[PDB]
């Protein structure tokens, strides 16, 4: 599905390019509103 | 279901008033057999 809305997911490992809080990634804007970010493919976490 | 019983459950985001050992929940009394406590309603951890 292009996007997957539920309060319950499970991945073991999972493939995601960068991983947002819930409010930063439903606001659209995850890049000017998040408090922490998980990027996977460049391999840094930034904390605000 | 009013009781879930198995060996092999998952939630990620778990709405759950108290949580208890298997063998204080099973017992009956959690509030006086259990040696962690974990009351998410209050926001306090016990270990006994």
């Amino acid at each position: 599905a292009d996007k997957i809305v539920a309060g319950n997911a499970f991945l073991s490992q999972i493939g995601v390019n960068t991983i947002y809080d819930r409010a930063a990634a439903l606001s659209g804007n995850p890049e000017a509103q998040y408090k922490m970010k998980i990027d996977l493919v460049n391999g840094y976490i930034h904390i605000r």
